[PDB]
């Protein structure tokens, strides 16, 4: 009957936002994998040397939320599956979305099911597990029906999108299409067949501004509840640095000067005279100048531990961010984004540039780079960005017709003005493109596990220099053995190690930088 308390526990809890095991995950893990933030702690996952205890918190926080997610869908399909189609509907969309998460990071492990209670969930492929997705969420934008009850009693417990169903279709259909480019080099026919129908569904996509997936923080006072890179930098004063990689894609490109009036806002000290000529609006906007001496530049990633605050590494004189700092005050209340318009015309852009499907990816690029601008609140600078043909550090310059020289290719481009549209919400995005086409450009960590990784090795158009997965909790192979070796037998290759490539990931190379 109470189904409802239930179900809205998970629209936060599934994307682990309580400022514990999300620290263990996103700044200390998936944001030092795609280098779009880096914390100046001297944290081992930064050498990709796993945490088994923040692994094993990871994997059974998403599980626990999938399985609360389960108990909603099957009580109310057997209570009134026709009185409740628009929960259920709901429940099978973040269902999928929630279990990606967790499938994108470790690979195959078990996807429990709704139609029964299995006392032993199996893991499965991530064919299977993908094939799941699509399935769902096509027969869930088919399950909403308008003479069904809301999808919540109140329009303020659905946090994303206030019981606003065509809302909900447009996210369904905007994850369709992301899940879809997942699979370009593993499944081209499935890529093109599931993108078409994401395309050409009457449902829509996340077109505009007002479409956006966002997920609103407690910001009550309760411990954890806020938008936590306020407390991880901020409150226990902690630099969440732009990694080098990062300044060398936002450096000289666009052609627009350096802005006037940098400042950091916590130690009230101005930007020094480390800083580019040139440089991406967005850039001193996401990022602001180092707390201790203003400095403006990107901290090298990935040194040895005991390396960390010492030297070119001090964190305190690398730029931190600044976008949660407004109105002089920490950006507690800041909405953490889910699935920006942005990022749908860059789907688009890819599968029109790659001749997946007939297109206009010179259009679908543009108006993606403006809605990032619009989101910036930097709309006066996209136009003469968009015709500069100044380079950034990796080769690629902003202007799309430009497609000349080493790391200025069509589809460099769309994923450069993706991962910087993406920082830092969208990281998880990031480290899947990085580990589906080697995009974009990033500097090979200094220090890398040395059992797993050979240090010698720095070439940055080879994928596999970069993490291609989190290992499974090392208590599954004690607890739960059968599943884990069928987990360990779908992974193939040298087994459950960071090193071994995911189904969708071929280490596709899409990189053709010269340095």
């Amino acid at each position: 009957n109470m189904n409802e308390p239930r179900l809205a526990s998970t629209l936060r809890g599934g994307l682990i936002i309580e400022g514990n095991v999300e620290q263990r995950l996103k700044p200390l893990q998936i944001d030092f994998y795609s280098q779009m933030t880096v914390d100046g702690g001297g944290w081992g996952t930064k050498n990709y040397i796993q945490d088994d205890e923040w692994n094993n918190l990871v994997w059974e926080e998403y599980l626990k939320q999938i399985a609360s997610i389960n108990i909603v869908i099957r009580s109310l399909t057997e209570k009134d599956k026709d009185a409740y189609a628009n929960t259920i509907a709901f429940a099978r969309i973040w269902r999928v979305y929630v279990h990606t998460l967790a499938a994108d990071k470790f690979g195959p492990m078990p996807f429990p099911a709704y139609e029964i209670v299995e006392a032993n969930p199996p893991y499965k492929s991530l064919k299977d597990i993908y094939d799941e997705y699509f399935r769902e969420l096509d027969a869930a934008i088919n399950g909403f029906n308008d003479s069904a009850q809301p999808i919540f009693s109140d329009a303020g417990i659905d946090l994303i999108y206030k019981n606003d169903v065509s809302k909900w279709k447009r996210f369904a259909n905007s994850l369709r299409l992301r899940l879809a480019v997942r699979l370009t080099e593993v499944d081209q026919e499935k890529c093109i067949a599931e993108a078409n129908a994401a395309i050409s569904s009457p449902a829509g996509l996340i077109s505009d501004k007002a479409d956006n997936a966002y997920m609103p923080p407690k910001a009550d006072g309760s411990w954890g509840q806020d938008y936590n890179y306020t407390m991880f930098q901020i409150t226990w004063s902690g630099p969440i640095c732009m990694s080098k990689s990062v300044e060398k894609l936002v450096t000289n490109i666009g052609g627009v000067a350096w802005p006037q009036g940098v400042v950091n806002q916590t130690s009230g000290v101005a930007v020094s005279s480390v800083h580019p000529e040139k440089v991406d609006p967005r850039a001193p906007k996401i990022f602001q100048p180092g707390i201790e001496n203003g400095d403006w530049k990107g901290l090298v990633y990935g040194p040895k531990a005991e390396e960390a605050n010492t030297g070119i590494y001090q964190s305190k004189q690398c730029a931190e961010l600044g976008f949660i700092i407004k109105d002089g005050y920490p950006y507690k209340s800041r909405p953490y984004d889910l699935f920006l318009s942005e990022e749908v015309h860059f789907l688009k852009a890819e599968l029109y540039a790659r001749g997946f499907i007939a297109g206009d990816a010179k259009s679908e690029y543009e108006a993606g780079v403006r809605a990032s601008f619009a989101t910036w609140g930097v709309t006066s600078e996209v136009d003469d960005y968009l015709t500069s043909t100044e380079k950034n550090e990796a080769g690629t310059s902003a202007r799309y017709d430009d497609q000349q020289g080493a790391g200025n290719t069509a589809l460099e481009k769309i994923i450069t003005q993706k991962y910087i549209a993406g920082i830092p919400d969208l990281a998880q995005e990031g480290w899947n493109d990085k580990r589906r086409l080697n995009l974009p450009r990033l500097d090979v960590a200094v220090y890398r596990d040395q059992a797993v990784y050979n240090n010698n090795d720095k070439d940055i158009l080879k994928s596999a220099n970069f993490i291609k997965r989190m290992r499974y909790p090392t208590k599954e192979s004690l607890i739960n053995a059968t599943e884990y070796e069928k987990g360990k037998s779908m992974l193939g290759g040298k087994g459950d190690i960071v090193s071994t490539p995911l189904w969708w990931d071929k280490n596709s190379n899409y990189c053709t930088s010269s340095k």
